[PDB]
C-alpha cells in the first residue's frame, strides 16, 4: 500500500507595462494591415533584450486574440 | 478610416509558491481519500486574502487533476 505527494503552484502576477497598437478599420468592417508603434517596440527591446522586429511580431499576434504575454515564461493566453 | 487601437499588456515575473499534499493509493487507481495542508493553506489566505476553505477547496480538486492555477483571473489549467 505505496503513496505519493502531489504539488501544485499557485502563481499570482497582475499589471505590468503596456502597448498601444495600431489598425486600420474600414466601414465595411475589413482590415488591411497592423502595423504596432515601432518606437514603443524599440524601448521595450532594451529592457527585455530582445530585438524590435521580433516584439512587434508577438505583440501583434496579441491584439489579434487580445490576450497578455509572459516573457520569463514564453506563455501567451487569453481570457 | 476609422483606426483602432489595442491595449495590450506584457507581465515578465518570475516565482511561485508550491504546495504539499498527501494522497493515499492502494489499486493505483482507487483513491481512499485526499487531505490538503491546512497549514500551508491558512498562511496562502494572506496571500490570496480570500477566506482559507475556499483556497482548501481550490487547492485541493487540483491535487487531484493535478495542475496550477492562476489568481490574477481566477483560473485552473491541468499540469
Amino acid at each position: 500500500v505505496p503513496s505519493r505527494f502531489e504539488d501544485v503552484r499557485v502563481v499570482q502576477v497582475v499589471a505590468g507595462w503596456r502597448v498601444s497598437v495600431k489598425i486600420a478599420e474600414t466601414e465595411e468592417g475589413e482590415v488591411v494591415t497592423v502595423k504596432a508603434e515601432f518606437d514603443e517596440c524599440r524601448e521595450i527591446g532594451e529592457e527585455t533584450g530582445i530585438p524590435p522586429r521580433e516584439v512587434k511580431a508577438m505583440v501583434e499576434a496579441a491584439a489579434r486574440v487580445g490576450g497578455w504575454v509572459d516573457l520569463k515564461e514564453r506563455e501567451i493566453k487569453v481570457q
